[PDB]
């Protein structure tokens, strides 16, 4: 057998050459380096290279593509019924409901590094279910079911080779794209004069070319988002790169971390570094607010006119407290003419799925059934919309079950298509 | 080391005589037998213990005991803190989007036969991170945050002995009670219905969870449930409590057609009883009237019987039901001794609901969606709601205060 | 893009017509009842798919191809190593000491039902580590890591739908070929004997994991396995195939009699033959007789059918054999056409025997015991083993490249 | 239900201060700062108990306590079967052949950081139902299955709550000890210049202290062990630590590691540093050696006369090739006089798996059964020793699972015990 046979160093280079995809696209390795990793036989990562494909042609065709976090198989199915294009990962949801240790954490790196890679199979399973009973029904009410994935990477949990077998273990679950960002949250400080921690730049070009690598390794062109930490971050590891030095103050803590100015101007100068290894990049930022994410926009633009960017919309910021309506209304399109092709809510699901229970779960102990009918009636409507789960045993696939079975038996015959 | 040391069969043989936790409980075998199942060792079920004991104890002093399906921790918590006193955990749910092997399937046991215990030890973490949280904030709000927990066990994924696997499992990770069917749903019929078991071959499966219970070494509750309204075949007609429905068809697979409905239904209840602590029978429309005829025909002979009654979630409650029999349901039930009442498909629903109403409002609008739901939320926080404080929801504070106690230059809060 | 879009029904079709590998697989679905439920995307699954080619074209190659089972990828990688050209994934292994439950089981389906294709991908993700060393080492010693993997699929934990979604499971983790088997382990009477299932209805599971195989769009190897020499009782006499064995007697669970040995088993073999390239007839005891009666019994009606054939592990094979016999056993049973053979309990034996003598020895003398392992380790480095560069045999050198790769102030060696 | 409740700050103080367990403990959090994590309901872990219980014994009773690493459920069992007292889960043997990601890694903290606990389980698993058989069978033979287990937790998978969570992790699992060592090992610099990287002492007594608080939350005695690999490493973190100042030899590599003075004066100050922290002190050592051994014992219990030590025995170190067969035959007994009470092999499974089945394997491919039978005929020699997976079936719990189906079925009677 010939299945699964490796390109060679020449075909691989010639795609790094001529593919519009790699324009400003920078390996410090070699095309022989990618196929010295690869062994005999490369496995195919089908809904990963499909996932990457169409998420880099929506970045480059729709005005923006904008996301929210899902953390269960379903809820992503919802996401693309109501016409997303993208699904978000978010690891601290995962942190918070949904990872293998089986515990609730914060978001510090703390549960099993192989926890969103899990979620992204998962929610690549729940779409192709949707798939499948879209087919059988004859629904074409959606052109995409498998609608790309961009899952949290977190920093790696560890160093390159962690950051190395993450990306692998995501590609081979069948993620579109992955951010990585520059800090050590397993020593964020707590204290007064705490806060989190930034690693060296060069150690996040080394993360970043590390991803990148297992991506090639792979053989798909898997979006690589860099994430910047450095507008609250008040603590570096080290000060040995010289491109971190201007920020330095001088001081070190009683555990050894770097006090560092924080703010904009690091964030602009890490992003400099980061584009050409970065497919998008992303300033963490913790109020929303359009002429700062205009500012550093434009200083990246200026040296990097073509990078994209990508922005996370903060779920805790109290949004009508501090903006008006029309700033809300309008905040995503701003933000997708300054560059922002990557937009996304990283809590979504967390906020849906605590306040629809707590509401019914508390009209339930106070009235029972009639709490239940309330939420009853808001589905029936949503129906008009094209919501389906209120035809349960289909939504779950009762029906391409039923038609498995009525395949195999054969004395009974299946419904043409 | 005497940590973990086996009880005499004679104590546990008091405490099944003495104890009135097992007054209409039978045994068809001995303590001997338990004894000689556990080893040098037995563990202790701290969780599985404590919410068998409280759950007990809720159904006997409540006017009843209710639940909604839960399939994430964060649900659980959530339930708690909006005053419920028990979670029920749907298989249903666990085969649409919470089980092992990853995969959207339909209710008809598809899934890694540990996934529902999986669940449950989840469950338990979440409530426990919730209860740390408490003690170290001062919240007393919520007088017990470790509800008990009824998982859906269905027909034991095999034979007895996948049946004490399962229930041995549901207990390790801290259950409460479970539930059990007669029906092989993977033989569900489709050209069809629900195919039964014998009888006697359900009371081998109530007997070996009360058997796995009882090695374990907690009081689990034992919930005994029959699909003899719709099922329409039977796998054999050995036994003779279900012959008197036999029709004498069979079918190409060799199952035999049986009359449904309420009256084996209540034959297959009144042979169920003496081994199961609560008796459910599945049904597909809420009726009051055949819930009072099916209660009444079995308290007839144990008057003491507690049952249990699953609300439909899929039934259009309002089409046909005003209002004010909506608000009573779960009332007149448990006047009938429906003690424990819950809506399995719960999660499910208030999950798939919120993504989707969420998600078509971002489509649209973007940003002003998810300010919609951010306002109801600070609104629910008049009512306890506490998940806007979203750190704090998932441990911050509390695992701050870990790593403050770990650091020796920093001081705790007393509290 | 266009990635992973599905065949035609016409393409699906034509390959069954004119690919020789279809000749004699009979197929009661059509081909647009596969791309029925292929939805919009086929992953491919480059490890399953080369599995399959490679088994299929080694069993029509060489005079047999062999195996021993394995229970943990080092093991898988012992073995090709040593130059065996397949790995035989035993789930009597899995119950004992290697499935996702964390619990010793005996032989009953008792484990969670994606155990085995956990431990599929496992072994695949070691023979891949043990390639990818092999290759930046420049050595050449073995051909193929990737040896072609046989599962153990049991009787499918359930219905056809349960060995629907366990072919598929098997497949996402690059099986080659699985096994089937027409009892009811769960169902095992202790008093007693294996119970049969009709022979319809394991023409059903062998008809769902083709399908299963099918919709995955990949060649899987499919072996049918038959346990009538031993089996006493059936679960129903509605398949006339069964009825001239049935002897009319019911026992307490409805089951009825039927006469075991070698005639139900060639009966059921020539009745499975259609549907599986592989049969095997489950026995207890090797003997060259039955192999050779049961092969010419099966070859008389299809004389292409090739056979499977365990050799047991638990036989004294020696009390009651003499040296040569033992010695020309599995060429003798290739002669008959037993083109796949294995020992399933190979790994178990190896495992509990090396811990046990090693501890035993290290129990009386300490060092010197490991002293004599790693004399006997240093040894075998002559015939080809490697392990005792422990660093290097777990991927030290690999991870060191991939290190080296991402620092840009070092250089990679040119291969 | 009072079910569960916890003990009060005054029981856990006084259990401090009057137990023999905790002399020479040093702990320094409060009993209030332990209660105040507890919550409500504190889970008993039963095995953890008992076998930190027994462990602690075995310490102070037999001369000393050896043990083999095992990475099956099936290898503890035979351990145990052939007359050891504890088992040793080796974490290199897990990242090697038993972790949750399926891959095969070196010794760099790779894998999930649940593996451990998981084998932990899986191991006490398998001894509670060579237990369960042993009481069917009459089988007196042993007289503890439930042997200890020493688990291998790395350097926690991160910082303090990562630490944390794993001893937690471990004590739900059932151990009954874990040893923590001093290095960074996912930033271990393999070039020539190389080599392992420590972090400060006071990081890691942060480490110890935190193993330490996780067993007193979940209210269990756990054996705690310190791994110092300061005889090797040539590179540390930082030099923030004084104690660590007399080792810098004022170079900081490009990464911005400080070069560090190795040998065994580092492991001697390391280990004083310590031992109020731990039950156990480990010196990482490359050659078997009964002078070094000897010198490091004895400098440390110049300070600590009382403290125990740990020793791994090198499964790489080519024993025959250096030291005579009287050396190697008293190595252990030596070891044990100089205060090494828990000595083990950490690979001794990974050696016994892969060379048994490359010897069965190849004997297989060229001769088919008369291999196997060479090793069956091993096998039945060896039930003279106590051996008996021979009888399969039986091993593997047949036997009690008919009794459980014989126990359900009330038409069948159960044998009297
Ligand atoms: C809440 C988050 C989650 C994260 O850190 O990825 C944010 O606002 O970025
Ligand atoms: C091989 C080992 C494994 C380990 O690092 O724990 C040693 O010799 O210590
Ligand atoms: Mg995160
Ligand atoms: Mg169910
Ligand atoms: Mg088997
Ligand atoms: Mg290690």
């Amino acid at each position: 057998s010939v299945v699964g046979t490796p390109k060679s160093a020449e075909q691989i280079q010639q795609e790094w050459d001529t593919n519009p995809r790699w324009k400003d696209v920078t390996r410090t390795y070699s095309a022989e380096d990618v196929v010295a990793l690869q062994g005999s036989v490369v496995e195919e990562h089908t809904l990963a290279r499909r996932g990457a494909e169409v998420l880099w042609e929506q970045l480059h065709d729709l005005e923006w593509v904008n996301a929210l976090g899902a953390l269960t198989g379903n809820m992503a199915v919802q996401q693309v019924r109501a016409g997303l294009k993208a699904i978000y990962l978010s690891g601290w949801q995962v942190a918070g409901d949904a990872n293998l240790s089986g515990h609730t954490y914060p978001d510090q790196s703390l549960y099993p590094a192989n926890s969103v890679p899990q979620v992204v199979r998962r929610i690549n399973n729940a779409l192709q279910r949707a798939d499948q009973i879209a087919k059988i029904e004859g629904d074409t009410s959606v052109e995409n079911w498998l609608a790309p994935i961009v899952a949290d990477g977190e920093a790696g949990f560890g160093g390159a080779l962690n950051v190395y077998e993450l990306q692998k273990a995501l590609i081979a679950a069948g993620v579109a794209g992955s951010h990585w960002e520059d800090q050590l949250a397993s020593e964020k400080k707590c204290g007064h004069l705490g806060g989190k921690v930034l690693i060296p730049t060069q150690q996040h070009i080394r993360t970043l070319t590390s991803a990148r690598l297992a991506a090639d390794v792979a053989d798909v062109p898997t979006v690589v988002i860099a994430r910047t930490d450095a507008e609250a971050a008040t603590l570096i590891t080290s000060d040995v790169d010289e491109r971190d030095q201007p920020f330095i103050t001088g001081e070190r803590t009683r555990e050894g971390f770097y006090r560092t100015k924080n703010g904009i101007e690091p964030c602009i100068a890490r992003a400099k570094a980061y584009a050409p290894f970065a497919d998008l990049i992303w300033m963490e930022t913790g109020t929303p607010d359009l002429e700062a994410a205009r500012q550093f926009s434009e200083a990246v633009k200026a040296e990097y006119p073509d990078q994209m960017l990508a922005y996370n919309c903060s779920p805790s910021f109290n949004w009508k407290k501090h903006l008006d309506d029309a700033t809300i209304a309008k905040f995503q399109k701003e933000l997708a003419a300054m560059g922002f092709k990557f937009q996304f809510i990283t809590l979504a699901g967390f906020h849906a799925l605590n306040y629809s229970m707590f509401d019914l779960a508390y009209g339930y102990a106070q009235n029972q059934m009639s709490a239940y009918v309330e939420l009853q009636e808001r589905e029936f409507a949503a129906e008009e919309r094209g919501y389906t789960a209120t035809k349960h045993q289909r939504e779950v696939g009762a029906g391409y079950f039923d038609r498995i079975a009525t395949t195999v038996d054969p004395n009974s015959s299946t419904t043409a298509l």
